[PDB]
Protein backbone atom coordinates (compact mmCIF):
# COMPACT_ATOMS: atom_id res chain seq x y z
CA UNK A 1 0.00 0.00 0.00
CA UNK A 2 1.69 3.29 1.31
CA UNK A 3 5.18 1.67 0.62
CA UNK A 4 3.83 1.61 -3.57
CA UNK A 5 1.66 5.01 -3.96
CA UNK A 6 3.36 6.90 -0.65
CA UNK A 7 6.88 8.61 -2.87
CA UNK A 8 4.21 9.62 -5.85
CA UNK A 9 2.20 11.56 -2.78
CA UNK A 10 5.35 12.46 -0.80
CA UNK A 11 6.67 14.28 -4.15
CA UNK A 12 3.34 16.21 -4.65
CA UNK A 13 2.91 17.16 -1.47
CA UNK A 14 6.42 19.26 -1.75
CA UNK A 15 5.34 21.08 -5.42
CA UNK A 16 2.52 22.41 -3.35
CA UNK A 17 4.04 22.56 0.07
CA UNK A 18 2.45 26.29 0.49
CA UNK A 19 -1.22 24.78 -0.34
CA UNK A 20 -1.43 21.40 1.39
CA UNK A 21 -4.09 20.45 4.16
CA UNK A 22 -6.18 17.14 4.83
CA UNK A 23 -9.33 19.07 3.69
CA UNK A 24 -12.49 17.44 6.08
CA UNK A 25 -15.23 17.84 3.59
CA UNK A 26 -13.90 15.61 0.92
CA UNK A 27 -16.88 13.92 -1.18
CA UNK A 28 -15.07 10.19 -1.38
CA UNK A 29 -16.45 6.97 -0.17
CA UNK A 30 -14.58 4.23 -2.53
CA UNK A 31 -11.48 6.38 -3.24
CA UNK A 32 -8.96 6.65 -1.12
CA UNK A 33 -8.55 10.40 0.19
CA UNK A 34 -4.26 11.66 0.76
CA UNK A 35 -4.73 15.58 0.70
CA UNK A 36 -5.56 18.34 -1.54
CA UNK A 37 -3.34 21.80 -2.59
CA UNK A 38 -4.35 24.97 -4.77
CA UNK A 39 -4.74 25.05 -8.93
CA UNK A 40 -15.89 22.86 -25.56
CA UNK A 41 -17.50 21.48 -29.25
CA UNK A 42 -16.96 24.19 -31.60
CA UNK A 43 -18.81 24.00 -34.98
CA UNK A 44 -17.01 23.20 -38.51
CA UNK A 45 -18.35 25.83 -41.00
CA UNK A 46 -17.70 24.07 -43.60
CA UNK A 47 -19.40 20.80 -43.11
CA UNK A 48 -22.55 23.31 -41.85
CA UNK A 49 -22.77 25.28 -44.73
CA UNK A 50 -22.80 22.39 -47.52
CA UNK A 51 -25.56 19.92 -44.72
CA UNK A 52 -28.25 23.21 -44.58
CA UNK A 53 -31.52 20.83 -44.26
CA UNK A 54 -30.14 19.54 -40.54
CA UNK A 55 -30.01 23.27 -39.53
CA UNK A 56 -33.18 22.95 -38.47
CA UNK A 57 -33.30 19.30 -36.86
CA UNK A 58 -32.94 19.12 -33.08
CA UNK A 59 -31.24 15.92 -33.08
CA UNK A 60 -28.43 17.43 -34.63
CA UNK A 61 -28.09 20.52 -33.04
CA UNK A 62 -28.39 19.69 -30.05
CA UNK A 63 -25.02 17.81 -30.43
CA UNK A 64 -22.74 21.04 -30.96
CA UNK A 65 -23.97 22.29 -27.62
CA UNK A 66 -22.53 22.09 -23.78
CA UNK A 67 -18.48 11.17 -10.64
CA UNK A 68 -21.47 8.57 -9.19
CA UNK A 69 -19.89 5.87 -11.03
CA UNK A 70 -16.26 6.11 -10.61
CA UNK A 71 -16.67 6.41 -6.67
CA UNK A 72 -18.80 3.01 -6.58
CA UNK A 73 -17.22 -0.29 -5.54
CA UNK A 74 -17.24 -4.25 -7.04
CA UNK A 75 -17.34 -6.74 -4.14
CA UNK A 76 -15.15 -9.78 -4.14
CA UNK A 77 -15.81 -12.56 -6.57
CA UNK A 78 -16.51 -16.34 -5.04
CA UNK A 79 -14.12 -18.51 -4.31
CA UNK A 80 -15.55 -20.88 -8.00
CA UNK A 81 -15.67 -17.48 -9.82
CA UNK A 82 -12.14 -16.79 -9.63
CA UNK A 83 -10.67 -20.68 -9.85
CA UNK A 84 -12.90 -20.34 -13.28
CA UNK A 85 -11.62 -16.88 -14.29
CA UNK A 86 -7.93 -18.12 -13.68
CA UNK A 87 -7.80 -21.39 -15.41
CA UNK A 88 -9.68 -19.21 -18.39
CA UNK A 89 -7.10 -16.70 -18.59
CA UNK A 90 -4.13 -18.59 -18.02
CA UNK A 91 -5.95 -20.74 -21.10
CA UNK A 92 -6.63 -17.47 -23.04
CA UNK A 93 -2.73 -16.05 -22.67
CA UNK A 94 -1.55 -19.34 -24.10
CA UNK A 95 -3.53 -19.39 -27.31
CA UNK A 96 -2.77 -15.82 -28.05
CA UNK A 97 0.62 -16.24 -27.56
CA UNK A 98 1.24 -19.50 -29.72
CA UNK A 99 1.72 -17.53 -32.58
CA UNK A 100 3.30 -14.54 -31.02
CA UNK A 101 6.09 -13.42 -29.05
CA UNK A 102 6.15 -10.75 -26.61
CA UNK A 103 8.28 -8.11 -26.93
CA UNK A 104 9.55 -4.14 -25.72
CA UNK A 105 8.19 -1.26 -27.71
CA UNK A 106 10.86 1.31 -29.14
CA UNK A 107 12.13 4.95 -28.39
CA UNK A 108 11.75 5.23 -32.19
CA UNK A 109 8.59 3.74 -32.16
CA UNK A 110 7.26 5.73 -29.90
CA UNK A 111 8.82 8.82 -31.36
CA UNK A 112 7.55 8.18 -34.88
CA UNK A 113 3.86 7.70 -33.27
CA UNK A 114 4.62 11.13 -31.81
CA UNK A 115 5.66 12.74 -35.22
CA UNK A 116 2.52 11.48 -37.04
CA UNK A 117 -0.40 12.49 -34.44
CA UNK A 118 -1.99 9.87 -32.22
CA UNK A 119 -4.36 9.12 -29.25
CA UNK A 120 -1.46 9.30 -26.51
CA UNK A 121 -3.37 10.46 -23.46
CA UNK A 122 -0.19 12.86 -22.39
CA UNK A 123 -0.92 16.30 -20.45
CA UNK A 124 10.10 21.99 -19.53
CA UNK A 125 8.69 20.89 -22.84
CA UNK A 126 5.36 22.03 -24.39
CA UNK A 127 3.92 19.72 -27.42
CA UNK A 128 4.89 15.60 -26.90
CA UNK A 129 7.36 16.30 -30.27
CA UNK A 130 9.49 19.05 -28.58
CA UNK A 131 9.96 16.86 -25.07
CA UNK A 132 10.95 13.85 -28.02
CA UNK A 133 13.15 15.76 -29.54
CA UNK A 134 14.96 16.41 -26.25
CA UNK A 135 17.76 14.26 -24.16
CA UNK A 136 16.60 15.43 -20.77
CA UNK A 137 13.38 13.99 -21.00
CA UNK A 138 15.14 10.61 -21.83
CA UNK A 139 17.10 11.04 -19.02
CA UNK A 140 13.83 11.38 -16.76
CA UNK A 141 12.03 8.41 -18.14
CA UNK A 142 15.62 6.74 -17.35
CA UNK A 143 15.12 7.78 -13.92
CA UNK A 144 12.09 6.27 -13.75
CA UNK A 145 12.85 3.15 -15.93
CA UNK A 146 15.61 2.54 -12.89
CA UNK A 147 13.10 2.84 -10.06
CA UNK A 148 10.74 0.42 -11.77
CA UNK A 149 13.46 -2.52 -12.38
CA UNK A 150 13.78 -1.73 -8.68
CA UNK A 151 10.16 -2.35 -8.30
CA UNK A 152 9.29 1.86 -7.02
CA UNK A 153 7.28 4.47 -8.53
CA UNK A 154 7.72 8.37 -8.24
CA UNK A 155 6.10 10.03 -11.41
CA UNK A 156 3.30 7.62 -13.01
CA UNK A 157 0.44 9.33 -11.64
CA UNK A 158 -3.17 10.15 -13.26
CA UNK A 159 -4.57 13.14 -14.06
CA UNK A 160 -9.08 12.69 -14.40
CA UNK A 161 -11.12 14.61 -16.75
CA UNK A 162 -13.83 9.49 -18.13
CA UNK A 163 -10.18 9.54 -19.47
CA UNK A 164 -7.15 8.95 -17.32
CA UNK A 165 -4.16 11.40 -18.88
CA UNK A 166 -0.26 10.90 -17.91
CA UNK A 167 2.93 12.42 -18.28
CA UNK A 168 4.30 11.40 -21.77
CA UNK A 169 6.86 9.52 -20.37
CA UNK A 170 4.65 7.19 -18.08
CA UNK A 171 3.38 6.48 -21.46
CA UNK A 172 6.33 5.58 -22.80
CA UNK A 173 7.20 2.96 -20.10
CA UNK A 174 3.40 1.76 -20.55
CA UNK A 175 4.33 1.36 -24.78
CA UNK A 176 7.48 -0.02 -23.90
CA UNK A 177 5.88 -2.82 -21.94
CA UNK A 178 2.47 -3.45 -23.22
CA UNK A 179 2.52 -1.76 -26.46
CA UNK A 180 3.32 -5.20 -28.10
CA UNK A 181 -0.61 -6.16 -27.40
CA UNK A 182 -1.59 -3.70 -29.97
CA UNK A 183 1.52 -3.17 -32.46
CA UNK A 184 1.83 -7.13 -32.82
CA UNK A 185 -1.83 -7.52 -33.38
CA UNK A 186 -2.54 -9.93 -30.15
CA UNK A 187 -6.69 -9.16 -30.98
CA UNK A 188 -6.30 -9.74 -34.48
CA UNK A 189 -9.32 -12.24 -35.63
CA UNK A 190 -6.73 -14.36 -36.84
CA UNK A 191 -4.63 -14.66 -33.59
CA UNK A 192 -8.04 -14.43 -31.33
CA UNK A 193 -10.79 -15.73 -33.34
CA UNK A 194 -13.02 -13.41 -31.46
CA UNK A 195 -11.04 -9.98 -31.69
CA UNK A 196 -11.95 -7.64 -34.85
CA UNK A 197 -8.21 -5.57 -33.88
CA UNK A 198 -7.53 -3.65 -37.21
CA UNK A 199 -10.27 -5.33 -39.02
CA UNK A 200 -12.24 -2.25 -40.33
CA UNK A 201 -16.02 -0.69 -40.70
CA UNK A 202 -16.48 -2.37 -43.41
CA UNK A 203 -15.54 -6.19 -42.42
CA UNK A 204 -17.64 -5.74 -39.15
CA UNK A 205 -20.73 -6.84 -41.25
CA UNK A 206 -19.13 -9.75 -42.75
CA UNK A 207 -17.84 -10.46 -39.41
CA UNK A 208 -20.49 -10.51 -38.23
CA UNK A 209 -22.57 -12.67 -41.27
CA UNK A 210 -19.90 -15.40 -40.70
CA UNK A 211 -20.93 -15.95 -36.59
CA UNK A 212 -25.00 -16.20 -37.93
CA UNK A 213 -23.64 -19.04 -40.10
CA UNK A 214 -22.73 -21.04 -36.80
CA UNK A 215 -25.53 -23.38 -35.59
CA UNK A 216 -27.05 -22.45 -32.48
CA UNK A 217 -28.98 -19.92 -30.55
CA UNK A 218 -30.65 -16.28 -30.57
CA UNK A 219 -27.23 -13.67 -31.22
CA UNK A 220 -26.71 -11.74 -27.86
CA UNK A 221 -24.88 -8.22 -27.60
CA UNK A 222 -25.78 -7.36 -23.82
CA UNK A 223 -23.69 -3.97 -22.87
CA UNK A 224 -21.95 -3.84 -19.59
CA UNK A 225 -23.10 -1.08 -17.73
CA UNK A 226 -19.78 1.64 -17.10
CA UNK A 227 -17.28 -1.43 -18.02
CA UNK A 228 -14.30 0.64 -16.65
CA UNK A 229 -15.74 0.51 -13.11
CA UNK A 230 -16.36 -2.94 -12.42
CA UNK A 231 -12.83 -4.30 -13.48
CA UNK A 232 -11.85 -6.06 -10.41
CA UNK A 233 -8.79 -6.52 -8.65
CA UNK A 234 -9.00 -10.39 -9.22
CA UNK A 235 -9.27 -9.12 -13.40
CA UNK A 236 -5.97 -6.75 -13.15
CA UNK A 237 -4.05 -10.18 -11.67
CA UNK A 238 -5.34 -12.35 -14.41
CA UNK A 239 -4.43 -9.30 -17.14
CA UNK A 240 -0.82 -9.69 -15.31
CA UNK A 241 -0.74 -13.42 -16.22
CA UNK A 242 0.62 -12.19 -19.64
CA UNK A 243 4.11 -11.73 -17.98
CA UNK A 244 4.11 -15.43 -17.33
CA UNK A 245 5.21 -15.59 -21.13
CA UNK A 246 7.84 -12.72 -21.08
CA UNK A 247 11.87 -12.99 -19.86
CA UNK A 248 14.71 -10.62 -18.83
CA UNK A 249 14.33 -7.22 -18.66
CA UNK A 250 10.88 -6.52 -20.24
CA UNK A 251 9.10 -9.51 -17.84
CA UNK A 252 10.54 -6.98 -14.79
CA UNK A 253 9.04 -3.65 -16.90
CA UNK A 254 5.83 -5.36 -17.27
CA UNK A 255 5.49 -6.72 -14.01
CA UNK A 256 5.99 -2.95 -12.29
CA UNK A 257 3.24 -1.48 -14.95
CA UNK A 258 0.76 -4.00 -13.98
CA UNK A 259 1.63 -3.78 -9.80
CA UNK A 260 2.63 0.15 -9.22
CA UNK A 261 0.54 1.69 -11.64
CA UNK A 262 -2.42 -0.59 -12.68
CA UNK A 263 -3.07 -2.58 -9.18
CA UNK A 264 -2.13 0.39 -7.14
CA UNK A 265 -2.91 4.07 -8.59
CA UNK A 266 -2.54 7.27 -7.78
CA UNK A 267 -4.78 10.35 -9.15
CA UNK A 268 -5.37 14.12 -9.57
CA UNK A 269 -8.80 15.48 -9.83
CA UNK A 270 -9.85 19.07 -9.94
CA UNK A 271 -12.61 19.90 -7.53
CA UNK A 272 -14.73 23.40 -7.57
CA UNK A 273 -15.11 23.76 -3.71
CA UNK A 274 -10.65 25.05 -6.99
CA UNK A 275 -8.56 22.36 -5.40
CA UNK A 276 -6.38 19.60 -6.72
CA UNK A 277 -7.76 16.06 -4.71
CA UNK A 278 -4.80 13.28 -4.43
CA UNK A 279 -6.99 10.09 -4.19
CA UNK A 280 -6.06 6.35 -4.63
CA UNK A 281 -7.64 2.63 -5.62
CA UNK A 282 -6.68 -0.66 -6.46
CA UNK A 283 -9.27 -1.67 -8.55
CA UNK A 284 -10.83 -0.46 -12.14
CA UNK A 285 -9.72 0.46 -15.55
CA UNK A 286 -7.30 3.58 -15.79
CA UNK A 287 -4.36 2.44 -18.40
CA UNK A 288 -3.90 4.75 -21.36
CA UNK A 289 -6.84 4.05 -24.23
CA UNK A 290 -4.77 1.40 -26.57
CA UNK A 291 -3.50 -0.86 -23.89
CA UNK A 292 -7.12 -0.59 -22.16
CA UNK A 293 -8.55 -1.64 -25.53
CA UNK A 294 -6.56 -4.55 -25.42
CA UNK A 295 -7.21 -5.73 -21.78
CA UNK A 296 -10.84 -5.29 -22.04
CA UNK A 297 -10.82 -7.38 -25.00
CA UNK A 298 -8.87 -9.90 -22.63
CA UNK A 299 -11.27 -9.88 -20.06
CA UNK A 300 -14.41 -9.49 -22.00
CA UNK A 301 -13.11 -12.54 -24.11
CA UNK A 302 -12.49 -14.61 -20.43
CA UNK A 303 -16.39 -13.48 -19.19
CA UNK A 304 -18.37 -14.44 -21.95
CA UNK A 305 -16.63 -17.92 -22.56
CA UNK A 306 -17.68 -18.56 -18.44
CA UNK A 307 -20.91 -17.29 -19.42
CA UNK A 308 -20.97 -19.42 -22.60
CA UNK A 309 -19.61 -22.25 -19.98
CA UNK A 310 -22.11 -21.83 -17.64
CA UNK A 311 -25.07 -21.97 -20.43
CA UNK A 312 -23.92 -25.23 -21.38
CA UNK A 313 -23.71 -26.75 -17.88
CA UNK A 314 -20.13 -27.35 -17.62
CA UNK A 315 -20.16 -26.04 -13.73
CA UNK A 316 -22.94 -26.46 -11.40
CA UNK A 317 -22.45 -23.58 -9.45
CA UNK A 318 -19.91 -20.54 -8.45
CA UNK A 319 -19.49 -20.94 -4.84
CA UNK A 320 -17.15 -23.69 -5.43
CA UNK A 321 -15.63 -25.75 -8.65
CA UNK A 322 -14.86 -29.36 -7.14
CA UNK A 323 -11.42 -30.91 -8.33
CA UNK A 324 -13.56 -33.07 -11.47
CA UNK A 325 -15.29 -29.55 -12.49
CA UNK A 326 -11.94 -28.05 -12.83
CA UNK A 327 -11.23 -30.93 -15.54
CA UNK A 328 -14.19 -30.65 -17.22
CA UNK A 329 -13.35 -26.96 -17.27
CA UNK A 330 -10.24 -27.29 -19.09
CA UNK A 331 -11.12 -30.14 -21.28
CA UNK A 332 -13.89 -27.32 -22.47
CA UNK A 333 -11.42 -25.35 -23.30
CA UNK A 334 -8.87 -28.02 -24.78
CA UNK A 335 -11.83 -29.56 -26.75
CA UNK A 336 -14.28 -26.28 -27.92
CA UNK A 337 -12.52 -23.75 -26.89
CA UNK A 338 -11.52 -22.63 -29.95
CA UNK A 339 -14.81 -23.13 -31.59
CA UNK A 340 -16.32 -20.82 -28.73
CA UNK A 341 -14.37 -18.12 -29.73
CA UNK A 342 -15.14 -18.39 -33.19
CA UNK A 343 -18.71 -17.44 -32.21
CA UNK A 344 -17.83 -14.09 -30.75
CA UNK A 345 -17.17 -10.94 -32.00
CA UNK A 346 -15.56 -8.69 -29.29
CA UNK A 347 -14.42 -5.66 -29.63
CA UNK A 348 -13.49 -4.09 -26.11
CA UNK A 349 -16.82 -3.92 -23.92
CA UNK A 350 -18.86 -4.68 -26.87
CA UNK A 351 -19.49 -7.86 -27.68
CA UNK A 352 -22.14 -10.20 -29.79
CA UNK A 353 -21.71 -13.78 -29.14
CA UNK A 354 -23.95 -16.72 -31.16
CA UNK A 355 -23.52 -19.57 -28.08
CA UNK A 356 -24.99 -23.26 -28.94
CA UNK A 357 -27.77 -22.79 -27.56
CA UNK A 358 -30.67 -20.47 -25.74
CA UNK A 359 -29.54 -21.70 -22.05
CA UNK A 360 -27.20 -18.51 -22.21
CA UNK A 361 -30.17 -15.93 -21.73
CA UNK A 362 -30.15 -17.12 -18.28
CA UNK A 363 -26.69 -18.08 -17.44
CA UNK A 364 -26.44 -15.19 -15.12
CA UNK A 365 -24.35 -16.50 -12.31
CA UNK A 366 -20.51 -15.99 -13.32
CA UNK A 367 -21.55 -12.87 -14.81
CA UNK A 368 -23.16 -11.36 -12.07
CA UNK A 369 -20.35 -12.73 -9.86
CA UNK A 370 -17.85 -11.41 -11.83
CA UNK A 371 -19.51 -7.78 -11.33
CA UNK A 372 -20.30 -7.49 -15.41
CA UNK A 373 -23.88 -6.22 -14.56
CA UNK A 374 -26.05 -5.74 -17.99
CA UNK A 375 -27.10 -2.13 -18.77
CA UNK A 376 -30.95 -1.56 -19.24
CA UNK A 377 -32.42 -4.90 -17.39
CA UNK A 378 -32.53 -6.15 -14.17
CA UNK A 379 -30.28 -8.50 -12.74
CA UNK A 380 -32.20 -11.91 -12.89
CA UNK A 381 -33.99 -10.96 -15.73
CA UNK A 382 -33.08 -13.56 -18.95
CA UNK A 383 -30.87 -11.57 -21.81
CA UNK A 384 -33.09 -10.88 -24.97
CA UNK A 385 -31.67 -12.11 -28.53
CA UNK A 386 -31.48 -10.68 -32.03
CA UNK A 387 -33.29 -13.54 -34.48
CA UNK A 388 -31.17 -11.28 -37.65
CA UNK A 389 -27.47 -10.46 -38.02
CA UNK A 390 -28.93 -7.33 -39.78
CA UNK A 391 -30.66 -6.03 -36.27
CA UNK A 392 -28.05 -6.54 -33.76
CA UNK A 393 -25.75 -3.76 -32.66
CA UNK A 394 -22.29 -3.59 -32.55
CA UNK A 395 -19.21 -0.86 -32.48
CA UNK A 396 -22.19 2.03 -32.63
CA UNK A 397 -23.63 0.41 -35.95
CA UNK A 398 -26.06 -2.55 -37.88
CA UNK A 399 -25.58 -4.04 -40.65
CA UNK A 400 -27.15 -4.38 -44.09
CA UNK A 401 -27.12 -6.69 -46.81
CA UNK A 402 -27.15 -4.90 -50.53
CA UNK A 403 -27.62 -6.36 -53.80
CA UNK A 404 -25.62 -4.71 -56.27
CA UNK A 405 -27.32 -4.51 -59.65
CA UNK A 406 -25.02 -6.90 -61.10
CA UNK A 407 -25.96 -9.81 -58.50
CA UNK A 408 -22.81 -9.23 -55.96
CA UNK A 409 -23.56 -8.61 -52.27
CA UNK A 410 -22.07 -5.79 -50.04
CA UNK A 411 -22.38 -6.00 -46.35
CA UNK A 412 -22.40 -2.18 -45.41
CA UNK A 413 -22.25 -0.37 -42.17
CA UNK A 414 -24.89 2.20 -40.91
CA UNK A 415 -26.00 4.28 -38.44
CA UNK A 416 -28.94 6.59 -37.49
CA UNK A 417 -28.26 9.49 -40.25
CA UNK A 418 -28.46 12.28 -37.37
CA UNK A 419 -25.76 10.84 -35.41
CA UNK A 420 -23.63 11.16 -38.98
CA UNK A 421 -24.30 14.59 -39.65
CA UNK A 422 -24.13 15.73 -36.15
CA UNK A 423 -20.63 14.15 -35.64
CA UNK A 424 -19.11 15.50 -38.43
CA UNK A 425 -19.99 19.18 -37.84
CA UNK A 426 -18.27 19.38 -34.79
CA UNK A 427 -14.41 20.25 -34.33
CA UNK A 428 -12.20 19.82 -31.33
CA UNK A 429 -9.28 22.41 -29.74
CA UNK A 430 -7.87 25.89 -30.95
CA UNK A 431 -6.49 27.52 -33.63
CA UNK A 432 -8.48 26.00 -36.91
CA UNK A 433 -7.66 27.99 -39.61
CA UNK A 434 -9.78 27.86 -42.33
CA UNK A 435 -7.82 25.58 -44.43
CA UNK A 436 -7.28 22.74 -41.30
CA UNK A 437 -11.16 23.32 -41.00
CA UNK A 438 -11.80 22.45 -45.13
CA UNK A 439 -9.63 19.50 -44.92
CA UNK A 440 -11.17 17.79 -41.63
CA UNK A 441 -14.64 18.04 -43.60
CA UNK A 442 -12.96 16.68 -46.45
CA UNK A 443 -11.92 13.64 -44.22
CA UNK A 444 -15.41 13.20 -42.75
CA UNK A 445 -17.05 13.31 -46.76
CA UNK A 446 -14.28 10.73 -47.94
CA UNK A 447 -15.40 8.52 -44.64
CA UNK A 448 -19.24 9.02 -45.94
CA UNK A 449 -18.23 7.87 -49.85
CA UNK A 450 -16.20 4.93 -48.14
CA UNK A 451 -18.42 3.50 -45.62
CA UNK A 452 -22.10 5.56 -46.15
CA UNK A 453 -22.08 5.66 -49.97
CA UNK A 454 -25.30 3.26 -49.87
CA UNK A 455 -26.98 6.74 -47.76
CA UNK A 456 -28.05 9.45 -50.71
CA UNK A 457 -28.47 12.19 -48.24
CA UNK A 458 -24.49 11.29 -47.59
CA UNK A 459 -23.38 10.47 -50.50
CA UNK A 460 -24.59 13.71 -52.14
CA UNK A 461 -23.27 15.85 -49.27
CA UNK A 462 -19.56 13.88 -49.99
CA UNK A 463 -19.73 15.27 -53.57
CA UNK A 464 -20.87 18.76 -52.33
CA UNK A 465 -18.17 18.83 -50.04
CA UNK A 466 -15.33 17.25 -51.83
CA UNK A 467 -16.35 20.02 -54.50
CA UNK A 468 -16.46 22.76 -52.10
CA UNK A 469 -12.63 21.62 -50.75
CA UNK A 470 -9.77 22.45 -53.10
CA UNK A 471 -8.87 18.55 -54.68
CA UNK A 472 -5.25 18.20 -53.69
CA UNK A 473 -6.16 19.42 -50.44
CA UNK A 474 -4.70 16.60 -48.34
CA UNK A 475 -7.46 15.44 -45.40
CA UNK A 476 -6.83 15.90 -42.01
CA UNK A 477 -7.57 14.71 -38.43
CA UNK A 478 -6.44 16.16 -34.79
CA UNK A 479 -6.73 12.72 -33.52
CA UNK A 480 -6.82 9.14 -36.10
CA UNK A 481 -10.11 0.25 -36.95
CA UNK A 482 -8.61 1.21 -40.68
CA UNK A 483 -8.81 4.82 -42.09
CA UNK A 484 -8.70 3.89 -45.81
CA UNK A 485 -10.32 7.28 -46.60
CA UNK A 486 -7.30 9.18 -45.57
CA UNK A 487 -5.79 9.54 -48.70
CA UNK A 488 -5.92 11.93 -51.83
CA UNK A 489 -6.57 8.94 -54.19
CA UNK A 490 -9.45 9.40 -56.10
CA UNK A 491 -12.27 7.64 -54.02
CA UNK A 492 -13.91 5.58 -56.74
CA UNK A 493 -10.23 3.81 -56.95
CA UNK A 494 -10.31 3.10 -53.12
CA UNK A 495 -13.78 2.22 -53.09
CA UNK A 496 -12.90 -0.78 -55.80
CA UNK A 497 -9.96 -1.54 -53.56
CA UNK A 498 -11.53 -1.80 -50.23
CA UNK A 499 -14.99 -3.51 -51.25
CA UNK A 500 -13.94 -5.79 -54.37
CA UNK A 501 -10.20 -6.22 -55.40
CA UNK A 502 -8.78 -6.50 -51.16
CA UNK A 503 -12.71 -8.03 -49.96
CA UNK A 504 -12.07 -11.44 -48.78
CA UNK A 505 -16.02 -12.18 -49.33
CA UNK A 506 -16.09 -10.88 -52.98
CA UNK A 507 -15.35 -13.50 -55.14
CA UNK A 508 -15.95 -12.12 -58.74
CA UNK A 509 -13.09 -9.27 -59.31
CA UNK A 510 -14.59 -6.96 -62.13
CA UNK A 511 -13.91 -3.26 -60.90
CA UNK A 512 -16.83 -0.78 -61.21
CA UNK A 513 -16.33 1.72 -63.78
CA UNK A 514 -18.79 4.45 -62.18
CA UNK A 515 -20.23 5.88 -58.83
CA UNK A 516 -23.62 4.69 -60.94
CA UNK A 517 -22.72 1.10 -60.44
CA UNK A 518 -22.89 0.98 -56.47
CA UNK A 519 -26.42 0.92 -54.50
CA UNK A 520 -27.92 2.85 -52.04
CA UNK A 521 -30.33 0.91 -49.58
CA UNK A 522 -33.94 0.81 -50.50
CA UNK A 523 -35.54 4.16 -50.87
CA UNK A 524 -37.76 3.94 -47.56
CA UNK A 525 -35.29 1.42 -45.91
CA UNK A 526 -32.84 4.90 -46.31
CA UNK A 527 -36.25 6.76 -44.75
CA UNK A 528 -36.12 4.26 -41.62
CA UNK A 529 -32.13 5.00 -40.75
CA UNK A 530 -33.13 8.83 -41.00
CA UNK A 531 -32.66 10.20 -44.76
CA UNK A 532 -34.73 13.14 -45.30
CA UNK A 533 -35.63 12.53 -48.93
CA UNK A 534 -39.13 13.49 -49.32
CA UNK A 535 -38.92 16.58 -47.37
CA UNK A 536 -39.05 19.71 -49.71
CA UNK A 537 -36.24 21.17 -47.26
CA UNK A 538 -34.12 18.36 -48.66
CA UNK A 539 -35.38 18.73 -52.21
CA UNK A 540 -34.55 22.24 -52.31
CA UNK A 541 -30.65 21.64 -51.25
CA UNK A 542 -30.45 18.63 -53.93
CA UNK A 543 -31.84 21.37 -56.45
CA UNK A 544 -29.62 23.92 -55.43
CA UNK A 545 -26.25 22.01 -54.15
CA UNK A 546 -24.10 24.18 -56.73
CA UNK A 547 -25.27 27.48 -54.72
CA UNK A 548 -23.73 25.88 -51.58
CA UNK A 549 -20.79 24.72 -52.90
CA UNK A 550 -20.25 27.89 -54.60
CA UNK A 551 -21.09 29.82 -51.58
CA UNK A 552 -17.89 28.40 -49.49
CA UNK A 553 -15.37 28.02 -52.35
CA UNK A 554 -16.15 32.01 -52.20
CA UNK A 555 -15.07 31.57 -48.74
CA UNK A 556 -11.67 29.77 -49.30
CA UNK A 557 -11.16 31.89 -52.60
CA UNK A 558 -9.28 31.48 -55.87
CA UNK A 559 -8.26 27.77 -55.86
CA UNK A 560 -8.20 24.44 -58.33
CA UNK A 561 -11.30 22.35 -57.44
CA UNK A 562 -13.48 19.50 -58.99
CA UNK A 563 -16.90 19.03 -59.68
CA UNK A 564 -17.78 15.94 -57.93
CA UNK A 565 -21.54 16.34 -58.67
CA UNK A 566 -21.66 14.77 -62.47
CA UNK A 567 -20.81 11.02 -60.85
CA UNK A 568 -24.41 11.33 -59.74
CA UNK A 569 -26.88 10.30 -62.07
CA UNK A 570 -29.13 13.41 -61.15
CA UNK A 571 -26.45 16.10 -62.25
CA UNK A 572 -25.42 14.03 -65.11
CA UNK A 573 -27.37 16.13 -67.53
C1 LIG B 1 -40.10 12.83 -54.31
C2 LIG B 1 -40.96 12.40 -53.17
N1 LIG B 1 -41.61 13.29 -52.45
N2 LIG B 1 -42.31 12.56 -51.53
C3 LIG B 1 -43.15 13.26 -50.56
C4 LIG B 1 -42.12 11.25 -51.66
C5 LIG B 1 -42.76 10.22 -50.79
C6 LIG B 1 -41.26 11.09 -52.69
N3 LIG B 1 -40.70 9.88 -53.17
S1 LIG B 1 -39.19 9.41 -52.73
O1 LIG B 1 -38.82 8.33 -53.60
O2 LIG B 1 -38.38 10.59 -52.68
C7 LIG B 1 -39.34 8.77 -51.10
C8 LIG B 1 -38.92 9.54 -50.03
C9 LIG B 1 -39.03 9.03 -48.75
C10 LIG B 1 -39.54 7.76 -48.54
C11 LIG B 1 -39.93 7.03 -49.63
F1 LIG B 1 -40.43 5.79 -49.43
C12 LIG B 1 -39.85 7.50 -50.92
CL1 LIG C 1 -34.34 -9.51 -34.34
ZN1 LIG D 1 6.46 4.93 -12.35
ZN1 LIG E 1 -29.39 1.37 -41.43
Amino acid sequence: NLDIIGKRIEKIKQEHETSWHYDQDHPYKTWAYHGSYETSSMVNGVVRLLTKPWDIIPMVTQMAMTKEKVDTRTQEPKEGTKKLMKITAEWLWKELGKKKTPRMCTREEFTRKVRSNAALGAIKWKSAREAVEDSGFWELVDKERNLHLEGKCETCVYNMMAIWYMWLGARFLEFEALGFLNEDHWFSRENSLSGVEGEGLHKLGYILRDVSKKEGGAMYADDTAGWDTRITLEDLKNEEMVTNHMEGEHKKLAEAIFKLTYQNKVVRVQRPTTVMDIISRRDQRGSGQVVTYGLNTFTNMEAQLIRQMEGEGVFKSIQHLTVTEEIAVKNWLVRVGRERLSRMAISGDDCVVKPLDDRFASALTALNDMGKVRKDIQQWEPSRGWNDWTQVPFCSHHFHELIMKDGRVLVVPCRNQDELIGRARISQGAGWSLRETACLGKSYAQMWSLMYFHRRDLRLAANAICSAVPSHWVPTSRTTATHEWMTTEDMLTVWNRVWIQENPWMEDKTPVESWEEIPYLGKREDQWCGSLIGLTSRATWAKNIQTAINQVRSLIGNEEYTDYMPSMKRFRR
